[PDB]
């Protein structure tokens, strides 16, 4: 016929954008408003389906400040497909861009929006697990939200408070380990359930992976998933915060605050925000969105 993907009633199906991936995301048109949005596919024939309930999750979210806007969720040719607002690139492309290393000022800038970003999702009940530069966005330029950091892919979250009793979950371990081992919190690695904390220390060895430019335990290999985790975790574990933080004082005090935290236990986010806004003024830095990449060429969907 057209021989046109179309999602919905106004969305045309584009070019498949970004890297990874292998098809799952790709630009599209609302051709309706004349915009642009990202669309996210997932074959009907999964083996492990994620999209819908990362649906749910987007609506439990709700509008959110740093959350990106979703559209759309429904069947396209062989494929389910959820709309969503398109954003700009990720931390990660942004830290390449940068060479790998991003200034003291960008990493609180950064680190001040995403304790909030957190926040949000467990205000709503919700512990986010999958921690890293890839999934944290920068808006697009001009959509006035291009210098707020959003947070993508909810794939691997989860409700920590039961619906329903209305309790926290449950503490339990042997849970199997799948996320990305560079972040995860050490507790993650010892297969303990995730709790709050461990968004927050994930979000923790993020920024000193910025600051530094690497982390101590990222070029560690092995034979076998399970043998790689272990070995980084063992590293973590055999890495002092004060050694990890060296010159860095606020993050070695925030990173061995979240690993000190009760699995239960309700994180002080406003301390932990105090802690890089205090250090902010005291270094004489403006919270004006410039970051490090601000006037760089930086990479497009369209
Ligand atoms: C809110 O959904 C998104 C909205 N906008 C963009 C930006 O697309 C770009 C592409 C190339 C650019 F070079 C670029 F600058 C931007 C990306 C996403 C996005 C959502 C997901 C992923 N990516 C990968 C992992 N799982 C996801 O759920």
């Amino acid at each position: 016929g057209s021989g046109v993907l179309m999602v919905g009633p106004n969305f045309r199906v584009g070019k498949k954008i970004g890297c990874g991936n292998f098809g799952e995301l790709r630009l599209g048109k609302n051709l309706y408003t004349n915009e642009y949005v990202a669309i996210k596919l997932e074959p009907m024939k999964s083996r492990a389906p994620q999209l819908h309930l990362e649906y749910r999750f987007y609506k439990q979210l709700g509008s959110g400040d740093g959350i990106p806007q979703v559209y759309y969720f429904g069947p396209c040719g062989k494929y389910n497909a959820m709309v969503l607002e398109l954003l700009g690139p990720s931390l990660e492309d942004l830290f390449d861009l940068c060479d790998r290393t991003f200034s003291l000022k960008t990493v609180l800038m950064i680190a001040i929006q995403l304790i909030s970003r957190m926040e949000y999702v467990h205000s709503k009940n919700l512990i986010y697990r999958d921690v890293k530069p890839e999934n944290f966005l920068i808006g697009r330029p001009g959509n006035k939200t291009q210098q707020v950091i959003h947070i993508i892919d909810f794939g691997l979250a989860k409700e920590y408070i039961d619906p329903e009793t209305k309790k926290h979950i449950p503490y339990r371990e042997h849970k199997s380990l799948t996320g990305t081992a560079r972040y995860m919190s050490i507790n993650t690695h010892l297969g303990k359930e995730q709790s709050r904390r461990d968004d927050l220390e994930a979000l923790g060895h993020m920024f000193m992976y910025f600051l530094r430019g690497s982390l101590p335990w990222q070029g560690l290999k092995a034979d076998t998933l399970k043998e790689r985790y272990q070995k980084i975790g063992d590293t973590k574990r055999a890495t002092p915060i004060e050694v990890l933080c060296e010159n860095f004082p606020e993050m070695a005090t925030y990173l061995r605050y979240v690993r000190r935290l009760d699995f239960f236990e309700k994180p002080d986010y406003d301390y932990l925000r105090k802690l890089f806004t205090d250090l902010f003024d005291r270094k004489g830095y403006m919270f004006d969105y410039e970051y490090d990449w601000i006037g760089k060429q930086l990479p497009t969907p369209v």
